Formats: C-alpha cells, sequence, structure tokens
C-alpha cells in the first residue's frame, strides 16, 4: 500500500493554493517565491504554533511524522501538504487510520504498547489513574490476537472498530 509514496489527491485546487500563502509567512520575505518557497524547510517551532497544531495532543509527534527531512526536524511545502491531506475531513479512515497508528507509535517500533495506548487515553480524557491499568487489560485482552502484549496495526483497526472514542481520537488529532 506504501501510503507515504502515494499522491493524495484529497486537497482541492484553492486548498493548495491557500496552504501554499499560509506556508510562506513562515518564511523569510525573499523566501517566499514559487521557487525558493518549494526548496525552504522550516522548524517545527514555527510549524508548532500553526492552528492545526496549536492544541493538537500530538503535535510534535505529528511534525516527526510528516518531515520528509532525514534529520525529521523540518516541514518542506510538501510536507506541509502531505499533514492537510491527511488532515482533510475528505481524508479516507484508511489513510487517517495508517497515520494515527504511527502518531500514536512513538519508538517507531511498529506497535502500540501500554505507553503507546496510556497517551491515547490521556488525550480522550481529569485523568485515569492505576485504573488506567484495567482498561488497557481489556483492550489487550479483545485485540491482542497474537498475545504479544502490544497492538499492531491490524489489532489497532479492531480498536477502532469497537470503540467511539478511540475512532473519535481520528477528529482531534487529524
Ligand atoms: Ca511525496
Ligand atoms: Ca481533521
Ligand atoms: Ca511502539
Ligand atoms: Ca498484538
Amino acid at each position: 500500500l506504501l501510503a507515504e509514496y502515494q499522491d493524495l489527491t484529497f486537497l482541492t485546487k484553492q486548498e493548495i493554493l491557500l496552504a501554499h500563502r499560509r506556508f510562506c509567512e513562515l518564511l523569510p520575505q525573499e523566501q517566499r517565491s514559487v521557487e525558493s518557497s518549494l526548496r525552504a524547510q522550516v522548524p517545527f517551532e514555527q510549524i508548532l504554533s500553526l492552528p492545526e497544531l496549536k492544541a493538537n495532543p500530538f503535535k510534535e509527534r505529528i511534525c516527526r511524522v510528516f518531515s520528509t527531512s532525514p534529520a525529521k526536524d523540518s516541514l518542506s511545502f510538501e510536507d506541509f501538504l502531505d499533514l492537510l491531506s491527511v488532515f482533510s475531513d475528505t481524508a479516507t479512515p484508511d489513510i487517517k487510520s495508517h497515520y494515527a497508528f504511527r502518531i500514536f507509535d512513538f519508538d517507531d517500533d511498529g506497535t502500540l504498547n501500554r505507553e503507546d495506548l496510556s497517551r491515547l487515553v490521556n488525550c480522550l480524557t481529569r485523568l485515569s489513574a492505576s485504573e488506567m491499568k484495567q482498561l488497557i487489560d481489556n483492550i489487550l485482552e479483545e485485540s491482542d490476537i497474537d498475545r504479544d502484549g502490544t497492538i499492531n496495526l491490524s489489532e489497532f483497526q479492531h480498536v477502532i472498530s469497537r470503540s467511539p472514542d478511540f475512532a473519535s481520537s481520528f477528529k482531534i488529532v487529524l
């Protein structure tokens, strides 16, 4: 499937152009030409102030997932478009689940462990105490098919099918 290497067609032409105008506001005046702006790398601090990210519980993590920089320390305009495409209401549930999973996998090991799931739950929530353990045990009980103690992507889709609340995280996070 290789979502990252797909050319996503979720944004309209106007959205693309408007995104470019907003991206250019983060650049020095001299880098705002079309050609200069598409070579630019914008550090996360400027991206993190945007309305799409400022109050996002996983904002630092979202920056890292969409950055195509090998240092994972900035977004190009194209990374920013990728971001807005996945965030759009038009983005398909399969694309959103893919990227939500990546976001929630903090160590990028390919699974959601007890810590990964804890942050997810906190994001929905006066937080839970050590009743967080109770909750996580029941998710694994239902959806940890290979019984490895973690939740992989397939199992994640099961959880999403089971829980309106976890499914609502897609609107919160993307
Ligand atoms: Ca690309
Ligand atoms: Ca959205
Ligand atoms: Ca993980
Ligand atoms: Ca598992």
